[PDB]
């Protein structure tokens, strides 16, 4: 038995992202997995890191330091509840899938705020206690990304450079940092430009990949994997 | 004369980021420059890309596509005023400085939201008009970043790898894409563990650099500069 959390960042249920999220729910549910979706836009998820995220006495109420205050709020249990709700889903999950359209070579801000606010010190990492010693060790994570640009544009030579370049702050800087083993990204290139048939193909490929997800090895999440040479 | 926009993303006025923003204001103001600050947290700036970003009736109210609807709204002058207030500051600016602490090897989400919502199609980029022909061509941009991690941790075989690796999505995928010339980043490593004196030193060097900012050449914003 496995638990999966899909952190989903798209405004439109009818989108190609919505379809990728739905096929993931359908296929994982079919296998008998436990499935949870955090539909960030539907939740009106708060993306800003503010003093509203701590409800207790501040450690230093004259100079606000978000990192310090949320680490302390975590240990004390005075974090805002929207944060702790997400931490419970993550804590219980064996696999976390992030489903989102690429926005400026990165995640939409609403999903960036989920990372900023949910993956706090004490919960996701400590100092020391990061990368291979991250607190979410033993967990899997997978970025399922859609793009405006074609596969060709995301090669080394390559108007945008290699797709793996923009994956670094996310796969390595965030997921590996917190101790996840990172599965290979699912990148569904340029659905807006693609045929009906090619879109159906991309959706079907994701579905079919999920059938055997539990048998995959993670990627070696390193500079060499991301940048080569 | 010149106009400078500082897009500033820190919750605390007494912070090191706050000091760097303040020094930038003081020095560019001293030079006679026109200076504007967008203090994102104090403005409670909306980070989410939503259908509220378009006023009046939508181009396609059946299936919402953020990119298409904001492109059409830009052309038809139907964007939410917070977005158009920012676009005006950017349009008039000669130089845009982003002042922010590194969050997950990127910008804090409030600032990511500024990028998502302000740099819309038709305003910042188009087909064509991206990278070198981006619609903001001729403007300068500069990332002024603070870090938790020491300079050593940001070497190609330090714990975090090379600084330039995380610079890529911001400098190239965003700033260069919109047509900005990118000046070299100002990176203030690990102010929290630095001495009182090293801090004052980092603040001063920023101020010093700003004295000759208009003499600078933009980096070659290439794959080679970042990774090779
Ligand atoms: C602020 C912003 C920044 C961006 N930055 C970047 C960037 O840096 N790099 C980049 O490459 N792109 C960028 N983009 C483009 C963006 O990544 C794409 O627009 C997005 O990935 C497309 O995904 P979608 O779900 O919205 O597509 P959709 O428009 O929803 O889908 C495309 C088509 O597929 C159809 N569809 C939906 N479900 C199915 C299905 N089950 N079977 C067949 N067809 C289906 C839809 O009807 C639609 O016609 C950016 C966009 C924005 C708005
Ligand atoms: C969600 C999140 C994600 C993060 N991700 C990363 C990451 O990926 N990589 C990374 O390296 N770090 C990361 N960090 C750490 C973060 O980048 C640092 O905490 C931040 O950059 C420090 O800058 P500051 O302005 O907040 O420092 P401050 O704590 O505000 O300043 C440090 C000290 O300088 C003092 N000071 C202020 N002004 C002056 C002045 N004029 N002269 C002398 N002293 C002064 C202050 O009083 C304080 O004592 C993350 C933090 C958070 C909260
Ligand atoms: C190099 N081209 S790309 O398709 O890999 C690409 C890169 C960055 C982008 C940033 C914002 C939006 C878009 C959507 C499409 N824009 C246009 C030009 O109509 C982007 C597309
Ligand atoms: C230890 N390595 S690091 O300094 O390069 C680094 C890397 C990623 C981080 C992600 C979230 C938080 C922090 C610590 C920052 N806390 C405060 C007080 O603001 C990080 C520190
Ligand atoms: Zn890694
Ligand atoms: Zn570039």
């Amino acid at each position: 038995g496995k638990k999966v959390l899909i952190v989903y960042a798209h405004q439109e249920p009818k989108s190609f992202n919505g379809s990728l999220k739905n096929v993931a729910v359908d296929e994982l549910s079919r296998q008998g997995c436990t499935v949870t979706v955090s539909d960030l836009y539907a939740m009106n998820f708060e993306p800003r890191a503010t003093d509203k995220d701590i409800t207790g006495t501040l450690s230093n109420p004259e100079v606000f330091n978000y990192g310090v205050e949320t680490h302390e709020a975590y240990k004390q249990r005075s974090l805002a509840s929207d944060i702790t709700d997400e931490q419970k889903k993550v804590r219980e999950a064996d696999l976390v899938i992030f489903q989102f359209p690429l926005y400026w070579f990165s995640v939409p801000a609403i999903l960036k705020g989920w990372m900023d606010r949910v993956l706090c010190q004490g919960f996701a990492f400590d100092i020391p206690g990061f990368y291979d010693s991250g607190l979410l060790q033993g967990k899997l994570a997978l970025l399922s990304v859609t793009t405006g640009g074609t596969a060709e544009m995301y090669t080394k030579t390559g108007v945008n450079g290699d797709s793996r370049y923009f994956l670094w702050p996310l796969q390595h800087g965030t997921l590996h940092f917190c101790g996840f083993k990172v599965l290979a990204p699912q990148i569904s290139f340029a659905p807006e430009i693609a045929s009906e048939e090619e879109r159906k193909g991309m959706v079907a490929a994701w579905s079919q990949r999920l059938q055997t997800i539990w048998k995959e090895e993670p990627i070696p999440c390193t500079a060499h994997w991301h940048f080569g040479q």
